[PDB]
């Protein structure tokens, strides 16, 4: 069965930002329960706060669950945060799957961490106008672009919704 997900949001953002996610991914066969969506304290996106109290909240969900690994879809700055957990932290031996949504993710690497062990794909949208392709862009990963989607509209997508589906499946 699928590994539990946690999602992360952005600047500005909120756990409420993944309701339709969560809603497609229940459609195709996820549990509502193991559908985990952090909400961070700090909306400023400050890797020094939120990687921690990321890292913190998976191994909750491990703990609580059982499972050995957890799958992480991320949003905007959520996608640094993320890989600031998993190059800097302890995050590598915790995650299955990364998907980032518009990610900040060369704030933190040019290269997706351990991307032979862990899965990673990039999604994209030329039409975004907060987080530039180029930052998002991760050598390693399966960096996928479209078009004509902005930056909150990756969150509220049958398109995205699709490659998300694909980027939690990977082989
Ligand atoms: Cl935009």
């Amino acid at each position: 069965s699928h590994n539990p997900v946690v999602m992360v949001h952005g600047i500005g953002g909120a756990d409420y930002n993944f309701i339709g996610i969560k809603s497609y991914l229940q459609s195709q066969g996820w549990t509502s329960s193991e559908l985990y969506a952090i909400n961070f304290i700090d909306k400023t996106g400050n890797n020094i706060n939120n990687a921690p109290r990321l890292s913190e909240y998976i191994k909750r969900v491990l703990n609580q669950t059982g499972a050995s690994k957890v799958d992480i879809v991320a949003h905007s700055m959520g996608g640094a945060n993320t890989l600031y957990y998993i190059k800097n932290l302890d995050g590598a031996d915790k995650v299955g799957h990364v998907v980032t949504l518009g990610g900040a993710n060369r704030l933190v690497t040019n290269t997706a961490p351990q991307n032979d062990k862990i899965s990673y794909t990039s999604i994209y949208s030329t039409s975004d106008y907060i987080v530039l392709n180029s930052l998002s862009k991760l050598d390693g990963a399966n960096n996928v672009q479209i078009s004509g989607v902005s930056h909150v509209g990756l969150l509220f997508s049958s398109k995205v919704n699709a490659l998300i589906k694909d980027g939690l499946t990977a082989s």
